[PDB]
C-alpha cells in the first residue's frame, strides 16, 4: 500500500506502492550520494542536502499539479496512469547528476572529455532505462494499469523532450499540458526549479519569495494554437517575473558564488588529475575511470560524491598531486579572489575563448612597481552566463494566461503591459579573477594585473578598483 | 524601575530600558494598538491584523540593534548610552503621528477633507512625540537618565522629520561625526532604515507572502566611515546586489498587498464614509473643546483620541445624520464594493501629476467606444486611482546614494554605479499605474464602464490593460500596436 | 457567484466555496473582524492582534480537510459534498457568540454581571448562526448548492452545541456520527477548532508549537466503535495525541493564563461592570440593551465588539468617569500587582460558588509578622483557574479510538500504561493567583504576607519564591522546609 | 587575519574569531563534514542530511552566546576574553570525537567490536582536540590572542570530559564554577549543546521544537549556590524546563529511536563488524587500523567517516561480500522486519549483560498455534532502549537552582510538586523492540505469535496491536483480557 514520508519542505508526502519500487533500487538510493549544491556546502554549511530528498520534492509537486488540473478540469480526461507518469518523470529527471552535480556536467566533463557531448538530462534518460530493466519494474508497472512501450516513451520525453507534426509520442496533442510538468522547455516553469527554490532556501538560510501553492491553485488547460497548454492567471504575471528574480538572486548569492566556484574548480582540478587512476568497475567487471562511467551505467550507479574521500583517503603516490588539492581544500588554502568584472555595451565572450584569459590578465602592463611578477598559470579566469533560462530571450513571451472573465480564452502579457522597473536584458556575463599566489605582495601585483586587463578591453570598473588600483583607475576616462 | 522584556513573533526577546518603558506607557503611544499597519488590507488579508503598535516597538529595537553593533566593532565612534536611548526613541516614536487605517488617513483622507492643509504623519509624528512628553512629565525623567534634554529633544525630532529648517551640516541635535546616526530610523538620503527592516518582516508574516531581504546581515556587513568630512554608515561593496534586492522586495509588496486593487478600493470607501460622517462626529480635546475627523490633527489632545475606533462608531450608530456614512461601511460589510474596472498606465516619459487626479473621473466619462451601449455612465460614476511606484526616491537610483567599504580598505568609502552591478536591473526606477472603478454595480453598468475604460486608455496611448481583447473586443482592434 | 481564494499565513490559499462567502460576507460574520481572539492577551503578547474572523476560516478550512480526507480513504463512508458543506459552514460558525474579548466575555464578565444566567460563547454561536441565515435569506442559497435547510441547520447547530434535547442526535443518523467528531469533539476534544488556534496562537504570540495537524488527517480513519462509526487514529500516533494536550496545557501556562494579561481582563472586565449601567446599544424594533443583555438579542450581540472598550476609554460622560479610570490605568501600566500563585494540595479543588468568599479569607489570616498598613478583602483579586486535558479528572486518551496497519478497519484502545511511564498520573489542578488593588510598596509587601500565611493556613503548596517574599511565614510549616 | 561570517539557517549570521576559524580549518575538524548527525535516521527523515560539522559551529556559537550573555549582565563575575574563547572552543569541539554515523557507533558498533574498552564520544573529542591542536601548530596562535594554553587546553577539556582525574577542576577556579555549565553539564545536562540540537534536528526532520533557549539566555543569572558561583534559572521558566526535557523525549520516541532508523543502525552495524576483518585505514607512520581501532590512533580516526559505508558498499572483494550484501539489502530495502514493541511491567529493568540471550528467549516461547515455519534464535533481533531525563531515575529539576524577581542574587530550589501535578512521575523507561531477519509472509506470523508469547510469558506489556497480529495468543492472559 501507499507510504507516508515527512519531508521538511512538503510535509507528509504520500507515495503510491509503484513510486516505492522505482525508489528502492540502487540507481535512485543513489542520489543520497551527492550533494544537491555541490561545492556550495563548502560555503553555506547549512547546505547538506542531497540529490535524493530534492527528488522526492519534485516527484510530488508534479503530482499535486496534474491531480489539481483533473480536479478543476474532469473534461482533460487525466488519467490515474497519466498521474502515476508524471509522478514518476518528477522523481526520475535528477537520475543523471554526477559527483557534486553541476559541478560534475558544468565543470568536469566538458574538460576530461570536451570531444563528448553530455547532459545530466541524457544522464537522468540512460539511468532510468537501466533502473527500469535491473529491477524488473515494467510488471509491476502492468499491475498498475501502466502500458510500459508508450509510457516509458512518455517519461523519458518528459525529461529529455523529443526523443526526436506533434514530435512526441509518448502521449497524444490533446495532453500535450501533460509535457510541461516536470521539464518545461518552452519556457523553463515546471517542478523541478519550485522545489529547489524551496528547499535550497530552507538550508541555505536564505529566503524564498516564490509561492508554487498559489500558482497551482491558478493553473488552467486551454487551447493555445490547436495545442492544450497549461496558462497561468492574468494577475500572477508578476509573481512569474518575480520567480526568475529570485532565481536569478539564488545564482548570484548562492550558485555561483565566488569561493563556491573556487572550490568547484580546485575539486575539479583534483578528478582530472586522479582520472587517470581511478577504476571503478561496470558491467561485466569492466573498469571505467571516472570520466567514462557516464558510457556504462552500471559503473555511473557507483560514482558519487565518494570519490572525493577516496581521493582525500589515499594513499597511492598516484593520486599524490590529487590528494594534495583537496587537502589544501580541508586546511582552507584556496585560490584568491581578485575581483568581478563584465564586458561592457555589446560584448560577449565565448566559451571557445575562455582557455585563452589567464593568458591575456598576465599579459596585461600595469604602469606601477611590483616586486613581483605573475604568470598566466597563476589566475583563473571563471566566465559565468547568467540568464533567465533562454539566453537572451524573456521566458514570460513564452507563457500564456487567461482572464477571470474568460477563462477558455488564453492571452499573452507583454512586458510593458507588466511594468517599467522589470529587466530591459535576460542575459548577461560575469567574469571572476582568482590568483593562485596567495602571499600580500603577489596578492597586490594580480591586482593591478586585473584591473590594468579590465580597462585594457573596456569591461566595466570592478566595484573596489579605486582602492584596490588607485593608480590605474585614473588613465581610464569612463571610470 | 528596571529592564523589561517582550516577546515578539518577528524578532523574538526584545529588552528594554526603563525609559523607553515609560515613553510606550502613555495613551499617546498605546493609541497605535488601535491603528492596523495595512488599514483596508485586513480586508483582503486576513492575517494582516497587526497594529501600528508592534511595528514600533520592533523599530525602535532594530534602531538600537544596529547602533550597539556600530558601537561593538568601532568604539572610536564613542557612541554613548546616551546615543543609543535617543535612537531608540525615535525609532519607537516615528509612527507616532499615523492617523486611522494608517496611509488612508494623510495619503486619502486629510487631502480631500482639506486640502488647504499640508499634512504629513511625520509631522504628526512630532508633535505627538512632543504632546506625549509634555503630558507625562517624561523630560526630568530623561535628565534621570542622562539625556538632555534641548539636545536629545531636538536630535530626536531631527531624525523622524529632518533638519527643522544653506548648509554643509543642517542639524543641531548632534554633530558632523555622529551623521551616521540619522542614517538608522529615518534615512534622508536613501531610504535604507530600520522602519523598512522591520514592516518587511512583520508585514510578510502577517500577510503570509514571504520576505526576501535579511536585515541581521546587513547590520553584520555595516560600518562607519569618513565622506565628505562627515562619518556615515558604509554598507560592504559585495552587499549592493541585496539592496537593488531590498527595494525590488519593497516594490513586490506594493504591488501584491499595499496597492492590493480591492484594498484600495476598500481604504476609499472608508474614506468617503469619514468624508460624510465628518459633520457630525465629535472629538474632545484640550479645554473640552471640540473638534471633527478632519480637525482633530490641530490638536494632539483629540488626534490621541483619533483611531480605527471611528470606524466603528459610524458602524454602529443610529442616528439619522450618520445615515449615509453608515450605509457605506454596510456596503463594507456585504461585500457589495465599487467595481474594478480595469488597470492601465502611461507609456515612455509620460506621468500624471497630484493637481491632475480631480480632471480624471471626467475624462473617462468623456470617452466615446463606438459600440451600441444600453446605459450611459457619468463622471461622477467613475473612481480613477493614480498609483506611484517607485525605488523611493521618484525617478532617482537610491544606490547611487550609498556609500560602501571595500575589505582591503575597510575605512575608505566609495561608490558603486548600476553598470558595476548588473545588466538585469530596471532601467527606470518609478512608474505609474492607472485603476479605474465604477460605483454603479450593476451588470451592463459594469460593461459599459470597460467601454469607456478602454477607449480612453486607446485614445491617449496608455498601454493595452492585459485583459482588453476579452473585456473590449470591439474597441482593442482600433489601436494597432495593441492588436 | 463562484468560489473565492484566501491567502492565510497559517494555511496558505483556502478555497471558499460561494455558500461559505454568502455566510462570511454578512455583519454577524464580519463582527469577528473585532474580537480579538486572547483578548488582553494582546496586552502582554504584542503579536497576538489576531482576530475571532481569521480563526473562524481556520477552522472552516481544516473541517473541510478533514472530512475530504475522509472521504477519499474511505468512499464506503458514503460522505456528500453536502455532507462537506455543512461541516464546513459548522466549523466557520463556531466562534460566532464570542463576546468581547472572547473568554474575558463569557468567562468573567457575564458571570459577574448576571450570575442568574446561565450563558456560553456556543449557545451564542448557535442564536448568532440562526440570526445570521434569517437576516440575510440564506436558506435559499443553501438549497441552491444542495442542502436540505431543516435536517441540515439542526445539524449545524448540533455541531457546534451538541444534542438540542441511544442516538441523541437529529441531524445525521449514526452511521454519520464521525462527521460530529470534526468541529467539535464531545467525546475527547481532539477537534479542528483546537488544530487552528494552536497552529495561529503560535504563530503570532511567537512560541512553538509542538503539535501536527496534517500528519493527525493522514492517519486517520474510520471504524466502528460499539455501533458507532467513529474517527481513529493509528495506534502508533497515541503518544503524539498526549503530546497534543501537553501543548494546550503549555499554552494555557504560558500565554492564555499568563498572570498578567488575566489581571488586565479583570482590570477590562470591572471597567465593564461599572460602564453596563451607562452603554446602550440597540437591537431590534429600537430597544435599547446592554453589554450584559445585548446575548437576549442578537442584532444588538452584532454589534457588541471590544469597540466598546474604547468606546468607555474615549467618553466624555462623567457617568463613564469610574468605567474610563480603570482603563487610563492600564494605559499607565499602572496595574493591580501580582502578590503570587499557590495550587491547592486536595483534591475536589474548589467550587465557583465559593470564589467570593476567597478575597475575605486572605484578608482574614494573621500573619505572625509585623505590619504597618491592614489589609482588606476588597484590596484582594484571587483568580481560580482550572487546567486540565479537557474533561475534568479524566484522561481523554481513554476516550480515543485507534486502529493498527495490519487491520485498518478495526478499532482497538490504549491504556496509558502501554504507552509511557514519562506520562501525567493526573489530568486536572487548579491554580491560584492572588493580585493586590493597592499598589504601594507597604500594601505589597503587606499582601504577601497574607498571602503566605492563607497558604499555610490552607495547606496549600508553597509559592515559588515563599521564602524570599515572606521569609517568617514559610518556616512555620513543617511541610514546606 | 579577522573575523569571519558564516551562514547557518538556525542560527543566521555566526561570527567566528579568527582563532576558531584556524580550528575550524584543519582535517580534524572538517572530517565533521562526513558524518551524519542522525546516523540511521537519514533513512527515515530524508530532511535529516545535517552533519555534525553544522551542529558543532552552532554549539559554539551558542557556547559564546550564553557566556557573553552572563559577562554583559554581571560584570562583576570578571568574565574574560580568553574566557570567552575558551567556551566557544569547548562547544565547538565536544563533538569531535564522534564516529561514522553518529550515536551508532559509539553506542552499537564499539560495544560490540570491543567490549572490553570503555568508550565514549566525549572521550574522543578530547584525543581528537589534542590531536587537532598538536597537528596543527594551534599552541602560538592561542597566545597570540592571550590565551595561556597549560591551563586553558586543561579548562577546555574539562568543559568536554569533565575532570580529568573539594574542588575537581584544574582550568579555572571556584569562582569561574558556572563556566563549566555551558558546554556539557554533567549537574543536570541543560547545556548549549541540546539547545542546538533540538533547534537543527527539528528543522531538518520537520518537526517542531518547544524549546526557547534565546528566552533561556535572556534569563540566566549567575548566583552563589553552597560555596560555589552556578548558573540560576529565572523561577517562572521551571515550567519551561520541564518542557525541554518533555521535548528531547518526544525528539528520541519520533525521530532518534525510530523503530527502522534503529533497524538500519542495526544491519550498517553488522556489515561494519563483517567487513572489519577486511578494511583497513592508515594512520601514523603508513599503519594500518581496522574500524575498530582506528579509535587508538587519531591520524586513523581522522579519516574515519561515514564513507566506510560506501567503501564497503562499492566493494569488489570477495571476503567483504557478506557486509557489501548487507548494505545492498537497505538500498532495497529489504530490511529485518519490525515485529512489534513491549515494555517491562512495573519494576523490571533489562541488563546491559542479558541482551544477548533474549533472542534466545523469544525462540524459546511455545505459543499454541498452528505454524508453517520454526524460528530460530539467530532470526530475531531485540534492541532495548532506555529512555530518560538525562539522569536515569532521577529528575534533573531537583538539580537546577532558580532565582526570583525579588531577589534575584538568592538561589533557591523548586520542587515538582511546587509547579504541576499533571508532570511525570517516574523519569527513567526501558522500551523493548523486535524484529525478525526472515521477511516471508508465513515466517513474520510466527514471528508475531512468538513475539507476543514471549511478552506474556515474561509479564512484559501487551503489544498495542497484540489482539490484532496474535488474536489466539492475547486471550491466555488476563491482565490484557
Ligand atoms: N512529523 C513527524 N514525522 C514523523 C513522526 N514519526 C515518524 N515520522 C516521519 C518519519 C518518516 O519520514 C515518515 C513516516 O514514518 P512512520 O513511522 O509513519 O512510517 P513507518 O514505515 O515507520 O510506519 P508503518 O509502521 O510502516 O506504518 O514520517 C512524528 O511523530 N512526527
Ligand atoms: N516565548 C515565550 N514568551 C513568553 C513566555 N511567557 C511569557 N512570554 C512573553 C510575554 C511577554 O511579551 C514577555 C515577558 O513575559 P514575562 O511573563 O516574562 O514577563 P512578566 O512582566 O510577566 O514577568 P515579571 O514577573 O515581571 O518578570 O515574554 C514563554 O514561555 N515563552
Ligand atoms: N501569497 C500571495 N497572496 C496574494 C497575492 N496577491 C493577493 N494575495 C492574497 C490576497 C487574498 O487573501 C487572496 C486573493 O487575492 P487575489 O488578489 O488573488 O483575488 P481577488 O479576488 O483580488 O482577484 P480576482 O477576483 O481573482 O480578480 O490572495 C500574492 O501575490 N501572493
Ligand atoms: N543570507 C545570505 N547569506 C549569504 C549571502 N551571500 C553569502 N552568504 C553566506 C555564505 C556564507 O555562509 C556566509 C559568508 O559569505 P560571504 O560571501 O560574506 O563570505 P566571503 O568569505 O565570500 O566574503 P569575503 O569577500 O571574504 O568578505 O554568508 C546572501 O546574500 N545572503
Amino acid at each position: 500500500t501507499m507510504k507516508v514520508i515527512n519531508d521538511p519542505i512538503h510535509g507528509h508526502i504520500e507515495l503510491h506502492p509503484l513510486l516505492v519500487r522505482i525508489i528502492d533500487t540502487p540507481q535512485f538510493q543513489r542520489l543520497r550520494y551527492i550533494k544537491q549544491l555541490g561545492g556550495g556546502y563548502y560555503v553555506f554549511p547549512g547546505a547538506s542536502h542531497n540529490r535524493f530528498e530534492h527528488s522526492l520534492g519534485v516527484g510530488y509537486l508534479a503530482g499535486c499539479l496534474v491531480h489539481a488540473l483533473g480536479e478543476k478540469q474532469p473534461e482533460l480526461q487525466i488519467s490515474e496512469r497519466d498521474v502515476l507518469c508524471v509522478q514518476i518523470a518528477g522523481l526520475c529527471r535528477n537520475l543523471g547528476h554526477g559527483p557534486f552535480s553541476h559541478m560534475f556536467d558544468g565543470r568536469f566533463i566538458p574538460l576530461a572529455r570536451p570531444e563528448v557531448k553530455w547532459t545530466h538530462e541524457q544522464g537522468s534518460v540512460m539511468m532510468f532505462e537501466h533502473l527500469i530493466n535491473s529491477n524488473g519494474i515494467k510488471p509491476v508497472m502492468e499491475q498498475y494499469g501502466l502500458i510500459p512501450e508508450e509510457d516509458i516513451c512518455f517519461i523519458k520525453e518528459q525529461i529529455v523532450g523529443p526523443l526526436e507534426l506533434w514530435p512526441y509520442k509518448g502521449r497524444p496533442e490533446n495532453k500535450s499540458f501533460l509535457y510541461e510538468i516536470v521539464s518545461n522547455k518552452r519556457n523553463g516553469i515546471d517542478v523541478d526549479k519550485w522545489d529547489y527554490f524551496a528547499r535550497d532556501c530552507h538550508h541555505l538560510g536564505i529566503q524564498n519569495n516564490f509561492d508554487y501553492k498559489r500558482f497551482i491553485k491558478f493553473a488552467r488547460v486551454c487551447e493555445v494554437d490547436n495545442e492544450l497548454r497549461i496558462c497561468a492567471r492574468d494577475k500572477e504575471v508578476g509573481n512569474l517575473y518575480d520567480m526568475f528574480h529570485t532565481r536569478n538572486s539564488l545564482h548570484r548569492r548562492a550558485y555561483q558564488h565566488k569561493v563556491g566556484n573556487i572550490i568547484d574548480t580546485m575539486i575539479t582540478d583534483a578528478f582530472l588529475k586522479a582520472d587517470d587512476y581511478i577504476e571503478i568497475t561496470g558491467a561485466g567487471g569492466k573498469k571505467y575511470r571516472i570520466s567514462t562511467a557516464i558510457d556504462d551505467m552500471e559503473a555511473y550507479t557507483k560514482l558519487t560524491d565518494n570519490i572525493f574521500l577516496e581521493i582525500l583517503y589515499s594513499t597511492d603516490p598516484k593520486l599524490k598531486d590529487a590528494r594534495e588539492i583537496l587537502k589544501q581544500i580541508e586546511y582552507r588554502n584556496l585560490f584568491k579572489y581578485v575581483g568581478e568584472t563584465q564586458p561592457t555595451g555589446q560584448i560577449k565572450i565565448k566559451r571557445e575563448d575562455y582557455e585563452s584569459l589567464p593568458k591575456e590578465v598576465a599579459s596585461a602592463k600595469p604602469k606601477v612597481l611590483l616586486d613581483v611578477k605573475l604568470k598566466a598559470e597563476d589566475f583563473i579566469v571563471d566566465v559565468i552566463n547568467m540568464d533567465y533560462g533562454m539566453q537572451e530571450k524573456n521566458p514570460i513571451d513564452h507563457v500564456s494566461f487567461y482572464c477571470k472573465t474568460a477563462p477558455n480564452r488564453a492571452i499573452r502579457i507583454t512586458k510593458n503591459q507588466v511594468s517599467q522597473l522589470l529587466p530591459e536584458k535576460f542575459a548577461e556575463q560575469l567574469i571572476r579573477v582568482y590568483c593562485k599566489k596567495v602571499d600580500r605582495k603577489s596578492l597586490y601585483a594580480a591586482r593591478q594585473y586585473f584591473v590594468q586587463w579590465c580597462a585594457d578591453r573596456n569591461f566595466t570598473k570592478p566595484q573596489d578598483g579605486d582602492v584596490i588600483a588607485p593608480l590605474i583607475t585614473p588613465q581610464k576616462k569612463e571610470w
